């Protein structure tokens, strides 16, 4: 059944269901990969149901949105489905992904992290899924990267299905990628738990630069829902 | 740039292009793995644009269509799309797919097969993507199953893109599989000489099969176009 959808339907984000992260991400500076982009509440706007978070370059500063459901809307396995537009050009990473409910008491890595939509625009026609644990992180093992020479044109469909044995990732229905580790520990397997959203694009960095091509602001990233089956 | 495509436009299959196979298949008799249908010349139509092929059960006797462009459109290396709606049910067996062009001096397995568009009705949500060769056919290993769970639904697109070096293959523009030998021997890698096209409907037999409800029939496999880049 479906049992939660964030439509995107409002004249505002519902700050009951959404938080904002905001700021320069000190005191981890650069929010963990070096990145260049202030987060702030004015660079988002609901337009014609969809969530859209512009990227934007004013003198040497960037600006961008990134919000969590930490704490308002958290989810322990399911169909997890999001439909997105992708902002195109080189520096630009656009993220729809999860994190670990018990993050504030056991810190990431080991709170696990989930990484639904990834794109970098300094490589088109990618996208990439993976999981981030203790036994994994970072440049982590358990990744893949999915070749789709579409991906930049119209709205995709990015999901996961998640059990308590596996976690298969989607794209536009096509099941790209499966992590199914026999050993489950906590270090390998931090997801059975809760989890929440974070919807996000950042700009550079140690994953999506370093090189930035100043003349693609500003950049769209256009998400029209998160739906969510159990 | 787009070299050939056929747009199932006419009133009637090209001949110029296009053969029929028919019959029981013999000296490979039962189309090799005890299939029930015999193709026909009348298990065919051109409606709306698309090659619509049905398979059918009158008393016993089971009908269906194979075509083949063997000996009047052969490609070597390209990328190559069909746009195709699958038939549904127990037993049924469609496909688009590839032989090489010396399968009449070197025979099967030798000449090389690519498949393309593999489907049994049997395991819904499923498609296979694979290659037959001297080296590797029959229970090949040279192949990958990928879940859609919406193949079922309405028009998908099915393709390669076939280079000296490597075969990738591609579902809805997501690619799925890919073949790049180290080796490339005659055995291994058949797949430097002009390869032909194939369209057919099993029903029942060892692969697609053997059980068969017949309850399905009749069943239709629409192809809309192949298009071949170069």
């Amino acid at each position: 059944k479906l049992v939660w959808e964030e439509h995107f339907n409002g004249k505002e984000l519902d700050t009951k269901n959404w938080n904002f992260e905001l700021g320069d991400g000190c005191p981890n500076c650069g929010w963990g990969n070096s990145e260049r982009q202030l987060y702030t509440k004015t660079n988002h706007k609901m337009e014609n149901g969809k969530l859209v978070i512009t990227a934007k370059k004013e003198g040497t500063q960037y600006t961008s949105t990134r919000i969590t459901t930490q704490g308002k809307k958290e989810f322990q396995y399911g169909y997890i489905e999001a439909r997105a537009k992708l902002p195109v050009g080189k520096g630009i990473w656009p993220a729809f992904w999860m994190l670990g409910s018990n993050i504030k008491t056991v810190g990431w890595p080991q709170c696990g992290e989930i990484d639904i939509l990834e794109y970098v625009g300094k490589e088109p026609h990618m996208v990439f899924t993976s999981l981030h644990t203790t036994a994994s992180h970072g440049n982590t093992i358990n990744t893949k990267r999915t070749r789709i020479d579409t991906i930049e044109q119209g709205f995709h469909l990015y999901a996961i299905d998640w059990t308590k044995d596996k976690m298969d990732f989607f794209v536009d229905n096509i099941l790209v990628y499966t992590f199914n580790p026999t050993d489950k520990t906590e270090a390998i397997w931090p997801y059975d738990q809760p989890f929440y959203f974070i919807i996000n694009m950042a700009i550079g960095g140690n994953f999506g630069g370093p090189e930035v091509d100043d003349a693609i602001f500003p950049q769209d990233f256009s998400i029209d829902y998160i739906k969510v089956y159990q």
